[PDB]
């Protein structure tokens, strides 16, 4: 789809069967979803935003459908104030910005 | 323009004929620029995400020119690592996202 920014681009994601709500963001390099259970291996890790770092879990090759395109790769799980899209999965369904 | 995400969407702006780079951000309601002494009237808020929240001075109606593209509107400004247009200033210019 072609998505306006007048509100916030919040859009569903299909993530280990289950339905939840976040938001495209261009500014994040990296996926970072609130605190929940996936399966496998993960390691520790630290990632930086507006307002200092923060601890985070790094679980690699996940399967992440958002908003009907399908995505595998690195998603980050930690206090993060919102579920984020980053670009290391935008940039797999194929997502620019235009004007 | 079209702009893809394998690097940060970084474009030049300039508020004052000072030029600065800044992220096309979809992922901030608001446009956040790095400490710079503006003229004017400015209220003080305080923004979050990742790592927790920073104080801010909120100056509504200024012109900016992002990407050859004129808009006027809030600028937060403060100790942000990064300056940030957000959705309030992306919409002026004509932003979408699009996959
Ligand atoms: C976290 C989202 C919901 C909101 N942020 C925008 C995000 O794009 C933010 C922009 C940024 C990049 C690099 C350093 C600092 C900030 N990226 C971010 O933290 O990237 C991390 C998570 C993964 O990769 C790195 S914000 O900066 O906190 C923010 C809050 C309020 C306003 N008005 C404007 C901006």
């Amino acid at each position: 789809p072609q998505i306006t920014l007048w509100k916030r681009p919040l859009v569903t994601i299909r993530i280990g069967g289950q339905l939840k709500e976040a938001l495209l963001d261009t500014g994040a390099d990296d996926t970072v979803l609130e605190e929940m259970n996936l399966p496998g291996k993960w390691k520790p890790k630290m990632i930086g935003g507006i307002g200092g770092f923060i601890k985070v879990r790094q679980y690699d090759q996940i399967p992440i459908e958002i908003c009907g395109h399908k995505a595998i790769g690195t998603v980050l799980v930690g206090p993060t104030p919102v579920n984020i899209i980053g670009r290391n999965l935008l940039t797999q369904i194929g997502c620019t910005l235009n004007f």
